[PDB]
Protein backbone atom coordinates (compact mmCIF):
# COMPACT_ATOMS: atom_id res chain seq x y z
CA UNK A 1 0.00 0.00 0.00
CA UNK A 2 1.08 3.57 -0.67
CA UNK A 3 0.02 7.14 -0.02
CA UNK A 4 -0.29 9.71 -2.79
CA UNK A 5 1.90 12.80 -2.43
CA UNK A 6 0.14 16.10 -3.33
CA UNK A 7 1.71 19.44 -4.29
CA UNK A 8 0.48 22.78 -2.89
CA UNK A 9 -2.44 22.59 -5.31
CA UNK A 10 -3.96 19.18 -4.80
CA UNK A 11 -2.11 17.58 -7.71
CA UNK A 12 -0.67 14.05 -7.24
CA UNK A 13 3.10 14.05 -7.87
CA UNK A 14 4.19 10.58 -6.73
CA UNK A 15 3.77 7.99 -3.97
CA UNK A 16 5.48 6.67 -0.85
CA UNK A 17 5.07 3.31 0.96
CA UNK A 18 2.34 3.81 3.53
CA UNK A 19 4.24 3.00 6.71
CA UNK A 20 7.34 4.88 5.67
CA UNK A 21 5.23 7.95 4.84
CA UNK A 22 4.13 8.79 8.34
CA UNK A 23 6.98 10.22 10.39
CA UNK A 24 7.77 13.28 12.50
CA UNK A 25 7.95 15.09 9.17
CA UNK A 26 4.97 13.71 7.20
CA UNK A 27 4.53 15.22 3.76
CA UNK A 28 1.16 16.28 2.33
CA UNK A 29 -0.84 13.37 0.91
CA UNK A 30 -4.34 12.13 0.12
CA UNK A 31 -6.66 10.54 2.63
CA UNK A 32 -10.31 10.07 3.47
CA UNK A 33 -12.39 10.03 6.62
CA UNK A 34 -15.78 8.35 7.06
CA UNK A 35 -18.64 8.29 9.56
CA UNK A 36 -20.77 5.08 9.64
CA UNK A 37 -24.31 4.80 10.96
CA UNK A 38 -26.45 1.69 11.37
CA UNK A 39 -30.07 1.20 10.24
CA UNK A 40 -31.09 2.56 13.64
CA UNK A 41 -29.16 5.84 13.14
CA UNK A 42 -26.45 5.01 15.70
CA UNK A 43 -22.92 6.26 15.04
CA UNK A 44 -20.01 3.82 15.12
CA UNK A 45 -17.04 5.28 16.99
CA UNK A 46 -13.83 3.25 16.98
CA UNK A 47 -10.64 3.09 19.06
CA UNK A 48 -7.51 2.74 16.98
CA UNK A 49 -5.36 -0.33 17.71
CA UNK A 50 -2.21 0.15 19.78
CA UNK A 51 -0.18 -0.99 16.76
CA UNK A 52 -1.24 1.96 14.54
CA UNK A 53 1.73 4.15 13.68
CA UNK A 54 -0.25 7.34 14.16
CA UNK A 55 -2.62 8.01 17.08
CA UNK A 56 -2.57 4.45 18.44
CA UNK A 57 -5.22 3.87 21.05
CA UNK A 58 -7.26 6.99 20.23
CA UNK A 59 -11.05 7.21 19.96
CA UNK A 60 -12.08 8.49 16.53
CA UNK A 61 -14.77 8.38 13.86
CA UNK A 62 -15.60 5.13 12.11
CA UNK A 63 -12.97 4.53 9.41
CA UNK A 64 -10.08 6.51 7.91
CA UNK A 65 -7.70 5.60 5.12
CA UNK A 66 -5.54 6.41 2.12
CA UNK A 67 -6.89 6.08 -1.45
CA UNK A 68 -4.45 4.38 -3.82
CA UNK A 69 -3.49 5.66 -7.31
CA UNK A 70 -6.49 5.46 -9.61
CA UNK A 71 -8.95 4.59 -6.82
CA UNK A 72 -12.04 6.71 -6.20
CA UNK A 73 -12.50 8.15 -2.68
CA UNK A 74 -15.71 6.14 -2.44
CA UNK A 75 -14.04 2.88 -3.44
CA UNK A 76 -11.37 3.52 -0.82
CA UNK A 77 -14.04 3.99 1.85
CA UNK A 78 -15.65 0.72 0.80
CA UNK A 79 -12.26 -1.00 0.81
CA UNK A 80 -11.27 0.06 4.31
CA UNK A 81 -14.77 -0.59 5.73
CA UNK A 82 -14.25 -4.17 4.54
CA UNK A 83 -10.65 -4.37 5.64
CA UNK A 84 -10.86 -2.80 9.12
CA UNK A 85 -14.47 -3.56 10.07
CA UNK A 86 -15.56 -6.44 7.76
CA UNK A 87 -18.63 -4.37 6.95
CA UNK A 88 -20.72 -3.69 3.84
CA UNK A 89 -22.05 -0.16 3.37
CA UNK A 90 -24.37 2.04 1.26
CA UNK A 91 -22.73 4.30 -1.35
CA UNK A 92 -20.65 6.88 0.55
CA UNK A 93 -22.06 10.39 0.57
CA UNK A 94 -19.94 13.58 0.80
CA UNK A 95 -20.24 15.60 4.00
CA UNK A 96 -17.01 17.75 4.07
CA UNK A 97 -15.21 17.67 0.71
CA UNK A 98 -12.55 20.35 1.36
CA UNK A 99 -11.30 19.22 4.73
CA UNK A 100 -7.53 19.34 5.08
CA UNK A 101 -5.42 19.33 8.23
CA UNK A 102 -2.03 18.76 9.80
CA UNK A 103 -1.59 17.48 13.36
CA UNK A 104 1.04 15.83 15.57
CA UNK A 105 0.31 12.80 17.80
CA UNK A 106 1.69 12.28 21.34
CA UNK A 107 4.81 10.47 20.12
CA UNK A 108 5.59 13.09 17.45
CA UNK A 109 4.12 11.25 14.43
CA UNK A 110 2.42 13.69 12.02
CA UNK A 111 -0.58 13.42 9.73
CA UNK A 112 -0.69 15.95 6.90
CA UNK A 113 -3.60 15.35 4.63
CA UNK A 114 -6.13 16.52 2.13
CA UNK A 115 -8.98 14.47 3.58
CA UNK A 116 -12.49 14.62 2.13
CA UNK A 117 -15.11 13.31 4.57
CA UNK A 118 -17.97 10.91 3.89
CA UNK A 119 -20.91 9.24 5.61
CA UNK A 120 -22.64 5.93 4.89
CA UNK A 121 -24.98 3.31 6.43
CA UNK A 122 -23.81 -0.19 7.31
CA UNK A 123 -25.74 -2.98 5.61
CA UNK A 124 -24.09 -5.93 7.40
CA UNK A 125 -22.77 -6.83 10.84
CA UNK A 126 -19.25 -5.82 11.82
CA UNK A 127 -16.40 -8.31 11.78
CA UNK A 128 -13.52 -6.64 13.54
CA UNK A 129 -9.92 -6.57 12.37
CA UNK A 130 -7.98 -6.29 15.63
CA UNK A 131 -4.81 -5.09 13.87
CA UNK A 132 -6.78 -1.93 13.06
CA UNK A 133 -9.43 -1.54 15.80
CA UNK A 134 -9.02 -2.37 19.53
CA UNK A 135 -12.47 -1.23 20.78
CA UNK A 136 -15.62 0.39 19.39
CA UNK A 137 -18.97 1.76 20.49
CA UNK A 138 -22.34 2.26 18.82
CA UNK A 139 -23.69 5.52 20.21
CA UNK A 140 -26.15 8.34 19.67
CA UNK A 141 -24.63 11.06 17.50
CA UNK A 142 -25.91 13.76 19.87
CA UNK A 143 -24.02 12.22 22.76
CA UNK A 144 -20.78 11.94 20.74
CA UNK A 145 -21.02 15.59 19.73
CA UNK A 146 -21.62 16.56 23.38
CA UNK A 147 -18.44 14.66 24.28
CA UNK A 148 -16.43 16.28 21.49
CA UNK A 149 -17.67 19.70 22.58
CA UNK A 150 -16.83 19.21 26.28
CA UNK A 151 -13.60 17.16 26.13
CA UNK A 152 -12.20 17.34 22.60
CA UNK A 153 -8.80 16.10 23.86
CA UNK A 154 -10.36 12.65 24.43
CA UNK A 155 -10.84 12.23 20.69
CA UNK A 156 -8.66 12.33 17.61
CA UNK A 157 -7.93 15.89 16.42
CA UNK A 158 -9.38 15.22 12.98
CA UNK A 159 -12.61 13.86 14.42
CA UNK A 160 -12.98 17.07 16.41
CA UNK A 161 -12.17 19.36 13.50
CA UNK A 162 -14.68 17.57 11.31
CA UNK A 163 -17.44 17.49 13.91
CA UNK A 164 -17.00 21.17 14.67
CA UNK A 165 -17.44 22.26 11.03
CA UNK A 166 -20.96 23.72 11.06
CA UNK A 167 -21.99 22.22 7.73
CA UNK A 168 -20.48 18.78 8.27
CA UNK A 169 -22.27 18.66 11.60
CA UNK A 170 -25.60 19.47 9.95
CA UNK A 171 -25.03 16.83 7.33
CA UNK A 172 -24.01 14.16 9.88
CA UNK A 173 -27.10 14.97 11.90
CA UNK A 174 -29.20 13.86 8.90
CA UNK A 175 -28.05 10.23 9.19
CA UNK A 176 -29.86 9.84 12.53
CA UNK B 1 8.15 -2.92 43.61
CA UNK B 2 5.08 -4.77 44.82
CA UNK B 3 1.40 -4.65 45.78
CA UNK B 4 -0.16 -5.26 49.23
CA UNK B 5 -2.54 -8.23 49.03
CA UNK B 6 -5.88 -8.03 50.84
CA UNK B 7 -8.23 -10.85 51.80
CA UNK B 8 -11.99 -11.03 51.29
CA UNK B 9 -12.28 -8.36 53.95
CA UNK B 10 -10.03 -5.29 53.64
CA UNK B 11 -7.21 -6.85 55.65
CA UNK B 12 -3.64 -7.19 54.38
CA UNK B 13 -2.06 -10.66 54.17
CA UNK B 14 1.24 -10.08 52.35
CA UNK B 15 2.86 -8.74 49.22
CA UNK B 16 3.33 -9.75 45.57
CA UNK B 17 5.71 -8.35 42.92
CA UNK B 18 3.75 -5.71 40.95
CA UNK B 19 4.17 -6.78 37.29
CA UNK B 20 3.34 -10.37 38.22
CA UNK B 21 0.37 -9.29 40.38
CA UNK B 22 -1.65 -7.89 37.48
CA UNK B 23 -2.90 -10.64 35.23
CA UNK B 24 -6.15 -12.18 34.08
CA UNK B 25 -6.44 -13.42 37.66
CA UNK B 26 -5.47 -10.42 39.77
CA UNK B 27 -5.97 -10.83 43.51
CA UNK B 28 -7.48 -8.06 45.60
CA UNK B 29 -4.90 -5.49 46.67
CA UNK B 30 -4.29 -1.95 47.83
CA UNK B 31 -4.10 1.03 45.50
CA UNK B 32 -4.92 4.75 45.51
CA UNK B 33 -6.34 7.19 42.97
CA UNK B 34 -5.76 10.97 43.04
CA UNK B 35 -7.30 14.03 41.41
CA UNK B 36 -4.92 17.00 41.14
CA UNK B 37 -5.89 20.68 40.64
CA UNK B 38 -3.67 23.65 39.98
CA UNK B 39 -3.97 27.00 41.78
CA UNK B 40 -6.50 28.21 39.24
CA UNK B 41 -8.79 25.26 40.06
CA UNK B 42 -8.24 23.41 36.78
CA UNK B 43 -8.16 19.61 36.91
CA UNK B 44 -5.17 17.69 35.52
CA UNK B 45 -6.34 14.83 33.27
CA UNK B 46 -3.71 12.41 32.01
CA UNK B 47 -3.35 9.77 29.29
CA UNK B 48 -1.71 6.48 30.37
CA UNK B 49 1.43 5.60 28.41
CA UNK B 50 1.18 2.90 25.74
CA UNK B 51 3.65 0.85 27.81
CA UNK B 52 1.34 0.55 30.88
CA UNK B 53 0.33 -3.08 31.46
CA UNK B 54 -3.27 -2.14 32.17
CA UNK B 55 -5.37 0.39 30.24
CA UNK B 56 -2.48 1.62 28.12
CA UNK B 57 -3.34 4.74 26.10
CA UNK B 58 -6.46 5.57 28.16
CA UNK B 59 -7.57 8.97 29.45
CA UNK B 60 -8.01 9.10 33.20
CA UNK B 61 -7.78 11.25 36.32
CA UNK B 62 -4.41 12.59 37.50
CA UNK B 63 -2.38 9.84 39.18
CA UNK B 64 -3.07 6.30 40.39
CA UNK B 65 -0.73 3.80 42.02
CA UNK B 66 0.12 1.20 44.61
CA UNK B 67 1.31 1.92 48.16
CA UNK B 68 4.36 -0.10 49.19
CA UNK B 69 5.06 -1.88 52.47
CA UNK B 70 5.53 0.64 55.29
CA UNK B 71 4.02 3.50 53.27
CA UNK B 72 0.91 5.50 54.18
CA UNK B 73 -1.54 6.02 51.31
CA UNK B 74 -0.82 9.76 51.43
CA UNK B 75 2.94 9.14 51.05
CA UNK B 76 2.20 6.87 48.08
CA UNK B 77 0.18 9.72 46.48
CA UNK B 78 3.11 12.13 46.99
CA UNK B 79 5.67 9.66 45.61
CA UNK B 80 3.66 8.79 42.48
CA UNK B 81 2.95 12.45 41.81
CA UNK B 82 6.68 13.00 41.83
CA UNK B 83 7.44 9.93 39.76
CA UNK B 84 4.74 10.20 37.12
CA UNK B 85 4.31 13.98 36.88
CA UNK B 86 7.37 15.45 38.62
CA UNK B 87 4.99 17.55 40.72
CA UNK B 88 4.83 18.78 44.31
CA UNK B 89 1.41 18.81 46.01
CA UNK B 90 -0.47 20.06 49.06
CA UNK B 91 -1.59 17.42 51.60
CA UNK B 92 -3.90 14.99 49.85
CA UNK B 93 -7.49 15.05 51.14
CA UNK B 94 -9.49 11.83 51.41
CA UNK B 95 -12.59 12.25 49.23
CA UNK B 96 -13.82 8.61 48.69
CA UNK B 97 -12.20 6.30 51.22
CA UNK B 98 -14.36 3.22 50.68
CA UNK B 99 -14.00 3.03 46.91
CA UNK B 100 -13.36 -0.51 45.74
CA UNK B 101 -13.56 -1.92 42.23
CA UNK B 102 -12.75 -4.73 39.88
CA UNK B 103 -12.46 -4.30 36.10
CA UNK B 104 -11.03 -6.04 33.05
CA UNK B 105 -9.07 -3.94 30.53
CA UNK B 106 -9.22 -4.29 26.70
CA UNK B 107 -6.42 -6.92 26.73
CA UNK B 108 -7.96 -8.96 29.55
CA UNK B 109 -5.69 -7.60 32.30
CA UNK B 110 -7.65 -7.24 35.53
CA UNK B 111 -7.41 -4.64 38.29
CA UNK B 112 -8.93 -5.71 41.60
CA UNK B 113 -8.44 -3.03 44.19
CA UNK B 114 -9.38 -1.36 47.40
CA UNK B 115 -8.65 2.15 46.16
CA UNK B 116 -9.17 5.15 48.44
CA UNK B 117 -9.46 8.37 46.45
CA UNK B 118 -7.72 11.68 47.14
CA UNK B 119 -7.59 15.23 45.83
CA UNK B 120 -4.74 17.71 46.15
CA UNK B 121 -3.36 20.97 44.70
CA UNK B 122 -0.16 21.11 42.69
CA UNK B 123 2.49 23.51 43.94
CA UNK B 124 5.19 23.17 41.29
CA UNK B 125 5.35 22.94 37.49
CA UNK B 126 5.02 19.55 35.81
CA UNK B 127 7.90 17.39 34.65
CA UNK B 128 5.94 14.65 32.88
CA UNK B 129 7.46 11.19 32.90
CA UNK B 130 6.92 9.72 29.45
CA UNK B 131 7.44 6.19 30.74
CA UNK B 132 4.12 6.66 32.54
CA UNK B 133 2.12 9.44 30.90
CA UNK B 134 1.84 10.04 27.13
CA UNK B 135 -0.41 13.14 27.14
CA UNK B 136 -2.18 15.48 29.57
CA UNK B 137 -4.53 18.46 29.67
CA UNK B 138 -5.53 21.07 32.23
CA UNK B 139 -9.32 21.28 32.15
CA UNK B 140 -12.37 22.78 33.76
CA UNK B 141 -13.92 20.07 35.98
CA UNK B 142 -17.40 20.96 34.69
CA UNK B 143 -16.31 20.08 31.16
CA UNK B 144 -14.70 16.80 32.18
CA UNK B 145 -17.88 15.80 34.00
CA UNK B 146 -19.95 16.68 30.92
CA UNK B 147 -17.73 14.47 28.77
CA UNK B 148 -17.86 11.59 31.21
CA UNK B 149 -21.62 11.82 31.13
CA UNK B 150 -21.90 11.98 27.36
CA UNK B 151 -19.25 9.40 26.43
CA UNK B 152 -18.15 7.46 29.50
CA UNK B 153 -16.63 4.67 27.33
CA UNK B 154 -13.89 7.04 26.23
CA UNK B 155 -12.37 7.20 29.72
CA UNK B 156 -11.02 4.79 32.32
CA UNK B 157 -13.84 3.06 34.14
CA UNK B 158 -12.35 3.93 37.52
CA UNK B 159 -12.31 7.68 36.67
CA UNK B 160 -15.97 7.46 35.74
CA UNK B 161 -16.95 5.48 38.86
CA UNK B 162 -15.18 7.97 41.15
CA UNK B 163 -16.52 11.02 39.37
CA UNK B 164 -20.09 9.92 39.60
CA UNK B 165 -20.01 9.25 43.35
CA UNK B 166 -21.98 12.21 44.76
CA UNK B 167 -19.76 12.81 47.75
CA UNK B 168 -16.52 12.54 45.89
CA UNK B 169 -17.87 14.88 43.19
CA UNK B 170 -18.65 17.57 45.75
CA UNK B 171 -15.06 17.46 46.94
CA UNK B 172 -13.78 17.69 43.36
CA UNK B 173 -15.99 20.76 42.92
CA UNK B 174 -14.50 22.30 46.04
CA UNK B 175 -11.02 22.09 44.51
CA UNK B 176 -12.05 24.20 41.50
CA UNK B 177 -11.88 27.37 43.58
CA UNK B 178 -8.99 29.66 42.62
CA UNK B 179 -6.35 29.71 45.40
CA UNK B 180 -3.32 32.00 45.39
MG1 LIG C 1 -7.70 3.32 8.86
MG1 LIG D 1 0.16 5.15 38.03
MN1 LIG E 1 -1.82 9.69 6.29
MN1 LIG F 1 -3.30 -2.83 40.86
Amino acid sequence: EHVILLNAQGVPTGTLEKYAAHTADTRLHLAFSSWLFNAKGQLLVTRRALSKKAWPGVWTNSVCGHPQLGESNEDAVIRRCRYELGVEITPPESIYPDFRYRATDPSGIVENEVCPVFAARTTSALQINDDEVMDYQWCDLADVLHGIDATPWAFSPWMVMQATNREARKRLSAFT
